[PDB]
């Protein structure tokens, strides 16, 4: 199997801080990817796309596409008074085995990641090029 | 040749409970995307990336990816108060031969999809690793 | 190494008119993407995939992206007086060797393309497969 997977969240307002725990599975090629800490992490070295689409209600939200420590790429979005928006992100990343990528709220005040049973916010990537 | 399009929808509210047509090609290489069907059938077997951006206007619209018979993504997104808006997803998706993948409204209650000459909706997907 | 790159903009109202010079750069493989100019340039021919988020703020937003001096592709979002929007795109496109993509706004009546130190708007993109 080559590294690429999917994964859903359907529960909205999950915590800031922390990798977001996409949970809901779509594909896990070689199991790079962890649902119970929202890591994928790289097995196989080269370059990645990842992408993401988070869902915004309630609150504005600030999420940042993380390569371990480093900030790769920000999306924020505003809520819109009353109703569900969204904004989406990708970038392709040179991975080194052993980096840890994921998505994540950096502040308290732009917490607003909306997700539903019907309505999903995702994390995707996948293997471009072996290095 | 492998397995790989873009359609662009370029009339708006497509119906309800079916494949979303969309008419335009800027690629479809073995020609598995069929306008006719807006379904995209699976010659090739493996790994499959999606990614499909549809506007909306005039009223909510809820949309799934579907592989199949069965909603692997579900993407929502409310009017906003006379003004246009968009909502994306994209996935990563296992197909064997047969296999049809599509984006489809399973509510009349939010089938506010837009599209026009110059605002585009769109779908693409394509073959990242044999299996 | 291949061709793939992600261009990120932090500054906000790029000029209408000519392309748009994303220049923070996450991956550059063969440096075919030029952040002087925000074109990336075919060097090896084949199949690709581009994709891009646009922020918008102030005033609506109309882009295209272009193969060239052709419009392949059109992205538009209305401005929702006081909060920040997004609108993204996708496309898989046939390159010959030489040929130019770049994202541009054709219209000074929808030039509101947003960006900051701490949202991006981005332009990705990378080969598929060599022809
Ligand atoms: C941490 C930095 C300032 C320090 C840094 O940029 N130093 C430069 C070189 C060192 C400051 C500068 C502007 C701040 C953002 C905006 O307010 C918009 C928005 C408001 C929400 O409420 C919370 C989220 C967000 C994205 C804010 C986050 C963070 O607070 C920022 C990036």
């Amino acid at each position: 199997e080559m590294p690429a997977f999917t994964a859903e969240l359907t529960v909205p307002f999950p915590p800031v801080g922390a990798p977001v725990k996409f949970d809901k599975l779509l594909y896990n090629g070689r199991q790079n990817y962890n649902p119970q800490t929202g890591i994928f992490t790289c097995e196989v070295p080269g370059v990645y796309y990842f992408a993401y689409h988070v869902h915004c209600k309630g609150g504005n939200v600030w999420v940042a596409l993380f390569k371990n420590n480093e900030p790769m790429m920000y999306t924020y979005d505003e809520y819109k008074k009353g109703f569900l928006d969204q904004a989406s992100g990708s970038a392709v990343l040179l991975l080194r085995p052993g980096d840890q990528v994921f998505l994540q709220m950096p502040s308290e005040q732009a917490a607003g990641l909306y997700a539903g049973q019907y309505v999903h916010s995702s994390f995707s990537g996948y293997l471009l090029y072996p290095m």
